[PDB]
């Protein structure tokens, strides 16, 4: 998109250029330094996204000393960080008491304890910071809340309750201080969010203080006949998962859209009956709709899904990112429901939220669907009998009449082809996959009922669509994008089966976290995902809070790493996904050439498998999972992909077995016709 | 301006990771360009550096490498090959790209290195991630390996002549350490290279493997009557002070040069006799002359001073920096001898270097002078091998000075200043001439930055320990602000007490700290983003009169920033003013009630190569009209005791007060 402009007002002080350095290093762009006696009229504040008001002698109660800093705070309407004289400036300009502190403190350290909010995010409490002031903010007004204090018992941080203003008495940039660059990066982040915060719909919200069983909500509130979505936290775990979302295509503002890579056409079905056909690329279409149909996030909600698109992005959409249209999927290459009406379960607090759109102007009785569905939900609330889920094992095949595309022998060959390509330095890691087909007369909901019981996960889902049903028991987070523009990705790479005992379970759990091979498989994907995000994130923002964590589910142990970043200004949430699609964890590195190797060897499409599935909110947030451990149901057969990382140290036979281990949950669900 | 880096993408999934690290390290994001661009249409001459990204395949195939190839061979720019780039530099210069003993993909290695170029400041070992089956085996003589892996593979190389660097690891990888450091080193190596490319003179040089007594050289070779210079390392500690420099104005091409702030007039007097008075701001003029009189650094010299201007910068020149023209100096505000001929002592290796300038396509007896002068030495080398005083009148007496300190404390309480370097100025009638008194002074106080300027309007007799600015030709800057003083102890046990005391005192550390920040600020206005840093902090150095708390700061000049501009942006030294400098200097103006002149200025040399070495002017005696003027002072802060800070100034004068008696 672009980088962010930062203005740095100099109050003819002898520290301004230190702030210049720290802003430069933290944000990856140098600030524009202007003197405080500069002409505001002439100054093009239009072309700036943040201001920093430098330290300086004297007080802000003066035209000299402070000057044009005053305008930045009152008028500009922009994110501002006051430092020392600026911090003091914020106080008096909103009616604050800037008086003599107990002890003047020049070129001297204080321990600073703080909330950890805004400009103090990430910082430990306390930390060390150099002070340069006799004056100090004392009695704060009602508009300003303090964030940090000195050991001296003095205000070291503050902000405005409404406006995007921030202050520090201490000097981040001073050589005696710690976490200067962090603070400057925090302020960058705040400004990015602020700017991202700047509707043809009217969103009605309704809370119900009952929590039925999610399966009871699916069966009770939604129909078997019709297009339905169920985003299912079959596993609920504080921090990891909390919510479930359900809806259908019966509303008056709902739509259903497919895409074909081969045609290159967006087919969409209005609530009218109308069936439009554009010749677009899907990510382009999606970006536009999301921009046009924007809606702000409702504050009462504990989540940022305020309706929008729910569905899946197929692997073959790589054709319109960085890949080639090599193979043509049987199923849609994209497929979503525009959800105008949705039921949202909060497993943590034990309540429901109903959400429905009206057009800004006209009614469309969406408030009717609130009060009706509320009374339905109350009638479905009963004691769910606690039923612990058993872990699974290894010891074989892909099911009785299940035909793998590549049989074992064929796969062991393609593993060897992968191994050749790595020697010749064409890829470092190849995520080669198979595709198993198997007949089943089973309908989606009974079969999903079985799957979710076998393998409860944070990112399960049942999509019942006209062309196909997608029965996902995915544990994998692809992209979680805040409306504020924060991004998280948690690539899974590093698989291990569950232990037959509880001991051997810890043994495999520990082996997976310790092995060089698996850590390497994981690391290479971390770097690849950091790359994808760095393409559309702000410089400094991309980082890795956690590396080589082991998560455990009924079917398997997984090695997971967490990557985070913050979107650049102008970068839409859909741009961010296009940048990262397909996910590194399903392709390998380097992506482009790896995906070419995949095209030759797999000799056919992955379809929905390998893609992403989840939601894009009108708030601009998204939550997407990697499609793995997923059964695609269509035309009387069940299709499911399984894969694995092929690396220098891979063993043909062991890798083949890994694909089977992964098929277990799907294979067990299908068992019993 | 800021340095512009080109990153050549080789369709690899780590290019935007390099983008990130360059952005954070250099403070400026690279312009990314795919490997299949067009060399001509591409304006390579706009950029200052190239980072060649990794990739799949080989540097051989065009598929994989493309325009990167031409970046190394043709561009003539600084280049950093990362992985495939590193593999390309090996091969392009006739080296071998062969199979490594084990393919290493996303796997760490302990890298051990020499600490050179892209590895500067990094520990050995450090951890780095690898992504390659192939590795450099046979390096040409053109190429030189800098780093090695724990399995004995080449991890880093350079070209000996051209400014190429390769690393066979991924600094940008999450599993690697010191990635950002490496990208900064490359930025620094790129800045340096361009400053080496930026003539009216020929430079002749002659070494002589004998070392006479520094003082005797001054007596013998230089005259007592002329206008000479003597940059004197009266203290010679290894890696801290090594050289001494002497000359005179008995050259064809030599010039004396003076400036007055009042007039705004540069006054140059050639050896012809006739002067040439120009109305121009000094630093501008000095910058301009050093541009036109550029002379490449001689490589057989261990020092960078390849002749140039030797002299001082008076305090009052602040009027052209960030200060006001409040007071006229009795003395010239700048006084520089353009040295076309110089003797240079190397105290470490025990030899002399003679330097002399002939005009290009002319002969002015340089080589004739080198033999004459070098011969003279050899003979002398065997003969001689290696309170304020009685009639002294301070500007402010004690009572007055105490009341001026009070004013400082009041301005500090108001918050007009965080620290004020208040100074007094003692004058005293004396009988002695220049060389006899300096002889006493240098013996009393051996220091690294001693100096004896013997100019017409004044003699300067410095016993400065302090460094102000040491700028390289490569554009690297150092500054060691002294702030925090202590007397010596009577015995050896007393010295330890005081050494420890000075180190630990919160008051002193704060005094020093505020200057560190101030100097960082000044350097940052002229230096590359990320380049400014503080290797040492609150180091204590011991000299015959005092123990001094010293902190070291470094940086890199931006492209198109003259060494003169750097001196301008740092002048006067925060050491001698306090922060914030502008406001503090106005306070100083009001209270001191007169000029510092030479005192608290800078003294040293500006080389034709673009180097410089400037001391702060303290522990110094000016001579003019049979009168010895010396300045003393110290930092005033909120914690300052009036009576104590006065005593500090008397202690600081002991060397000067001793030398006169
Ligand atoms: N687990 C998510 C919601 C969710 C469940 N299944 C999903 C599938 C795709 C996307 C999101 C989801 C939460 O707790 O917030
Ligand atoms: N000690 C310096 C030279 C030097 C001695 N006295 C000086 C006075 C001013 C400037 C430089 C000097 C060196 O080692 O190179
Ligand atoms: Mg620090
Ligand atoms: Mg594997």
């Amino acid at each position: 998109g672009r980088h962010m402009r930062t203005l740095l007002i100099d109050n003819y002080d002898s520290f301004t250029h230190n702030l210049f350095q720290y802003i430069g290093e933290a944000t990856g762009q140098p600030p524009v330094v202007v003197p405080n006696d500069a002409d505001w009229s002439r100054l093009p504040v239009e072309d700036f996204d943040a201001i920093v008001v430098s330290p300086g002698p004297g007080s802000p109660d003066r035209e000299r000393d402070f000057g044009i800093s005053r305008r930045a705070i009152t008028d500009s309407g922009l994110p501002v960080l006051g430092v020392c004289l600026g911090h003091q400036g914020i106080a008096q300009l909103f009616g604050g008491t800037v008086g003599l502190a107990p002890e003047p403190m020049h070129g001297r350290v204080s321990e600073v304890r703080h909330t950890g909010e805004d400009v103090f995010r990430g910082l430990p409490s306390p930390f060390t910071a150099v002070r340069y002031h006799s004056l100090a903010a004392t009695d704060l007004p009602d508009e300003l809340e303090p964030l940090a204090w000195s050991d001296d018992g003095v205000v070291m941080g503050l902000r405005h309750r409404e406006k995007p203003l921030w202050g520090v008495q201490f000097h981040p940039e001073s050589i005696g201080s710690d976490f200067g660059r962090e603070i400057m990066a925090n302020f960058r982040d705040l400004a990015l969010a602020h700017h991202r915060a700047r509707s043809p719909y009217e969103l009605h919200v309704r809370r119900v203080d009952v929590l039925p069983d999610a399966e009871e909500v699916r069966r009770g509130c939604l129909p078997g006949e019709g297009t339905t979505f169920w985003l299912d936290s079959s596993s609920v775990l504080e921090g990891a998962s909390r919510f479930s979302f359900l809806g259908d295509d019966r509303g008056p503002l709902a739509e259903y859209l497919t895409y074909r890579v081969a045609d290159g056409v967006v087919s969409v079905r209005g609530s009218d009956g109308t069936t439009t056909r554009t010749r677009r690329p899907f990510f382009n279409y999606l970006e536009e709709q999301l921009e046009r149909r924007r809606v702000p996030v409702a504050p009462e909600l504990p989540f940022e899904f305020n309706l929008g698109y729910v569905g899946y992005l197929g692997y073959e959409l790589k054709a319109e990112t960085t890949g080639d249209p090599a193979h043509r999927s049987p199923h849609p290459d994209a497929a979503f429901l525009f959800a105008d009406r949705a039921i949202a379960l909060d497993h943590q607090e034990g309540c429901c939220y109903l959400l429905a759109l009206d057009r800004r102007g006209h009614d469309d009785g969406a408030r009717a669907w609130l009060r009706e569905t509320a009374e339905t939900l109350t009638g479905l609330a009963v004691r769910a009998p606690a039923e612990p889920t058993p872990a699974m094992v290894f010891g074989a095949g892909f099911g009785p009449l299940a035909r793998a595309r590549h049989d074992k022998d064929a796969y062991l060959k393609r593993i060897d082809e992968c191994l050749k390509e790595i020697r010749n330095g064409e890829s470092y890691e190849i995520c080669l996959t198979n595709m198993v087909t198997a007949p089943t007369e089973a309908t989606a909901l009974p079969l999903y009922s079985a799957l979710r019981a076998i393998s409860p996960v944070p990112y399960g889902a049942l999509l019942e669509f006209p062309e196909l049903s997608v029965l996902s028991a995915s544990p994998e987070r692809f992209l979680t994008i805040g409306a504020d523009g924060g991004v998280e990705s948690k690539p899974i790479k590093g698989t291990r089966p569950r232990g037959g005992t509880a001991e051997e379970d810890e043994r495999l759990r520990a082996d997976l976290a310790g092995r060089e091979k698996d850590r390497a498989e994981n690391l290479m994907i971390v770097d690849l995902v950091r790359n994808d995000l760095n393409s559309v994130c702000a410089i400094g923002s991309v980082h890795v809070p956690r590396l080589f964590e082991v998560e455990t589910y009924a079917p398997v142990h997984q090695l997971v790493s967490t990557i985070r970043g913050r979107l650049r200004p102008g970068t839409s949430t859909a741009a961010c996904v296009r940048a990262a699609f397909p996910g590194g964890s399903m392709t390998g590195a380097p992506k482009k050439r790896t995906m070419e190797i995949i095209d030759r060897l797999e000799e056919g499409p992955r379809g929905v498998y390998s893609g992403a599935l989840g939601w894009f909110a009108l708030s601009g947030a998204a939550d997407l999972s990697i499609v793995i451990r997923t059964i695609v149901l269509a035309d009387g057969q069940a299709e499911f992909g399984v894969g694995g990382a092929i690396v220098s140290l891979s063993d043909q036979e062991e890798e083949f077995t890994e694909t089977v281990v992964k098929a277990r949950a799907m294979v067990t669900a299908l068992d019993g016709s």
